[PDB]
């Protein structure tokens, strides 16, 4: 087709629709799947990203980088770009939509959510007799949420973009398999650590088959996981 403007700046289009009389424009289902539809088709080479290849990896050199593209109040749109055997620690997104399209490589993503009263779950506290390697502080304790994991599949370049909710599948894990990997990530609104919608992290704790119910506890970002910015090559996108 003629004067057809980038696939990124198309993207970005598309989620300021999304996210933000006669005849109708389209509603949120309608927009969120046309958003879901041209993030399919974006490509590695459609940024102009060459797949990397690849340690040990020093506390100098951070393991994950952020390739910013835009933003505005109503979505964020950058790529993330992780090193070989490293991981973006399991994490939430409150509040927020989100989507993203792997470019290079394979990561597992690990999907799970905080079980929700508002979902028609009933959660419940930690029974006083359940013990965990490593033992839990009793502050600790009493700081522990129900939570269930989804799902923990493999994604690459082929696969479809993947999706999460304010309340599904709204915590996760992106681990890079077998060598670096790369995606594209859409969240909406985006995080604002100075109003009050931060990104948390959690692990889940030891006490066989998905989904399972498993018991979660808030954690600080680990000292050792950091992601810095490096120049994005791809189309820009105007304004
Ligand atoms: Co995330």
């Amino acid at each position: 087709r003629d004067n057809m403007a980038s696939l990124i700046q198309r993207i970005a289009r598309q989620a300021s629709l999304t996210f933000r009389e006669a005849p109708m424009q389209p509603g949120f289902p309608e927009n969120l799947s046309k958003l879901k539809s041209l993030l399919t088709q974006l490509r590695a080479e459609d940024l102009n990203i060459a797949p990397r290849k690849a340690q040990p990896l020093p506390p100098n050199l951070p393991p994950v980088t952020y390739m910013h593209i835009y933003e505005t109040d109503g979505f964020s749109l950058g790529v993330f770009l992780l090193k070989s055997g490293t991981s973006i620690p399991l994490h939430d997104h409150p509040g927020m939509h989100g989507m993203l399209k792997v470019l290079y490589g394979t990561v597992r993503i690990s999907c799970m959510d905080k079980l929700d009263a508002g979902g028609g779950q009933r959660p419940r506290a930690l029974p006083p007799e359940q013990q965990f390697e490593p033992p839990l502080q009793p502050r600790e304790r009493e700081a522990v949420r129900p939570g269930v994991l989804r799902s923990r599949a493999e994604y690459t370049e082929a696969s479809g973009p993947c999706i999460l909710t304010p309340h599904r599948d709204n915590l996760h894990q992106i681990d890079a398999v077998e060598g670096p990997a790369a995606f594209l990530d859409i969240l909406a609104p985006p995080y604002d650590p100075d109003d009050g919608r931060d990104c948390h992290y959690y692990r889940v704790l030891e006490p066989s088959d998905l989904p399972r119910e498993v018991w979660l506890l808030e954690t600080p970002q680990a000292d050792d996981f950091w992601c810095e910015g490096e120049p994005y090559p791809g189309p820009k996108v105007f304004p």
